[PDB]
């Protein structure tokens, strides 16, 4: 009974931040952070998200496999044990199961640095992962924060993450067209059949901060009452 | 979950395959999951329903014959595919067989325990799995066990014992591809973790109840008619006990 809506966009778009401002609206919603924190620590452990960037070819599918699986078992963690003993319960996702398959493992698979192989064991991984413990995951509504990607680069710097400060602008724009070929466009196809019919709200999210942002937390208000 | 559930563990060629198709003949509440090697040395993914009926399942890439030939580079790729197969492969066989049997048992060649305690943790103390892998490679294992909690948990396990040479061998008679420059030192290292997990029962699990899990030891050093009846009532005697 708890409507899931993932947070999707580029690296740096300002997901976690928006996502905070707006969980305080209502004691009825509660976030699902991306665990970057157990990517950059493996558990003091291993750096598999600065091993991913400095060799791809070397550490993709291994990252990959790893991101996913704790971003469902953090998923599925707040959906057992938070909320319903509450009126309208909302969880709001950081990213989904989804994106992790059809943005970046797709882009490493295109961009040579996952082989056919790794690429056919992660699909094979994603699938069965995900038709059995996933179902209690299945997305009620996505909310698309667009930022462009020299945006997205700035914000990279702004924020200062030590394992992302070498990203070049051409990987984020890659990563925004296939956003957009995803949310926007809708022509990027999935193996999930109900996954055409879930309502997108995009929002421009280029801007500081004060410019939008009561605009923006409304659209949402208004997104969610009518799921 | 009344089905009784009994994994068939040993080395590579021990003759895990031959003695268990042959003895769940003598029962129609007997059955088997085989291992997914077969997936393992043609990585295949599922067809689109559309592109299925114009397009043929090609064979794929063979994570078996990588591993073999680079494990530092491929050991962490193949034991998680390797036990993501056979979980899957478990699961379906315990979901929709032997649905009208009196007294039914199933036999897995080989568990998840086998693929992490023997397996993965061979390959892991060999340093073909680095730190930061052995670490990803067993929190999923636990969080993946977890889930299921009782499901694939096991009644029993059969033991069958074959010295490194005569595994070696019988990898030569069989002639799978891939295994064909297995060196005996391999073969023994696996041999030492069976030894120890399910023979001097020192090796520690993370899953408790296994410290107290039934076993069945069976030497399969001879060739195959020479004790193929006294180790048919040995395990019937074993299967009894339960
Ligand atoms: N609208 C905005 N205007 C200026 N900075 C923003 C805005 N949204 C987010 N930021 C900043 O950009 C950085 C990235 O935001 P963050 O929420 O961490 O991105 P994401 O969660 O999408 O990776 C942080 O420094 C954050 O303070
Ligand atoms: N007891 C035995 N005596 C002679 N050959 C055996 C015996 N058990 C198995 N074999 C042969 O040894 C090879 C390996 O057996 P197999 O069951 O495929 O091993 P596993 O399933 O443990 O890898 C096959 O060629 C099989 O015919
Ligand atoms: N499956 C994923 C998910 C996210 N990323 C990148 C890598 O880290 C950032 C965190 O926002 O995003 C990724 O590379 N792969
Ligand atoms: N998890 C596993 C399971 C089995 N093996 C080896 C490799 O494949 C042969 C098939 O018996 O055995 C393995 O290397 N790793």
């Amino acid at each position: 009974r708890i409507k899931k809506i993932s947070i999707e966009g580029n690296i740096a778009a300002g997901k976690s931040t928006f996502v905070n401002i707006l969980k305080q609206l209502s004691e009825d919603w509660e976030v699902v952070p991306e665990p970057v924190a157990r990517w950059s620590n493996v558990q003091n452990g291993g750096n598999v998200l600065q091993m991913m960037y400095e060799k791809p070819e070397r550490w993709s599918f291994t990252f990959q496999t790893y991101a996913c699986l704790s971003r469902i078992r953090a998923q599925l963690a707040s959906l057992n044990g938070k909320l319903k003993d509450a009126e309208k319960p909302v969880l709001f996702f950081e990213r989904s199961v989804y994106s992790d398959r059809y943005i970046f493992a797709s882009n490493l698979y295109e961009s040579e640095s996952m082989n056919e192989t790794e690429w056919t064991i992660y699909q094979d991984w994603h699938d069965w992962m995900n038709n059995q413990f996933g179902q209690s995951l299945e997305l009620d509504g996505i909310i698309y924060l667009q930022a462009t990607p020299e945006t997205c680069l700035h914000r990279i710097y702004l924020r200062g993450r030590n394992e992302e400060q070498g990203i070049p602008l051409e990987y984020l724009e890659k990563l925004h067209y296939k956003h957009e070929s995803w949310l926007l466009h809708r022509t990027l196809k999935t193996n999930f059949d109900y996954l055409q019919e879930v309502p997108i709200l995009t929002l421009d999210v280029n801007e500081d901060f004060k410019d939008k942002y009561e605009s923006l937390v409304e659209k949402v208000k208004e997104f969610l009452s009518t799921l």
